[PDB]
């Protein structure tokens, strides 16, 4: 992945309640590839299932989404994965609720 991108700066501190990484698409309900966004912490499918982040991205503009299948993080604009001390934070508490 590229070790770091110009939105990083977007990536917000971890929800009040912690990850969910079995949470359904706020828009399908779909369980299947979803992703959360790391500024509003929303939850929506891939691209491969309804595209509701990729949705969720064209209307807000917010970078920076984590899988909830391989904790891979993905930037929209850069159209390439990421990874950076900025987000292990998030790969943690999401790795630790996922296994
Ligand atoms: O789907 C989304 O909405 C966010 C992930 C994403 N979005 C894109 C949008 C347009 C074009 C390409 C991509 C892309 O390769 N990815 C990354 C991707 O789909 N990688 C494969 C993958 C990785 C983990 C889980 C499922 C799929
Ligand atoms: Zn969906
Ligand atoms: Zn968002
Ligand atoms: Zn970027």
């Amino acid at each position: 992945p590229l070790p770091w991108c110009p939105h990083l700066v977007a990536v917000c501190p971890i929800p009040a309640a912690g990850l969910d990484v079995t949470q359904p698409c706020g828009d399908c309900g779909t369980i299947q590839e979803n992703w959360v966004c790391l500024s509003c912490y929303q939850v929506y499918c891939g691209r491969y299932i309804n595209g509701h982040m990729l949705q969720h991205h064209g209307n807000s503009g917010h970078p920076l989404v984590l899988s909830y299948i391989d904790l891979s993080a993905w930037c929209y604009y850069c159209q390439a994965y990421v990874h950076h001390q900025a987000l292990l934070d998030v790969k943690n508490i999401a790795h630790q609720n996922k296994f």
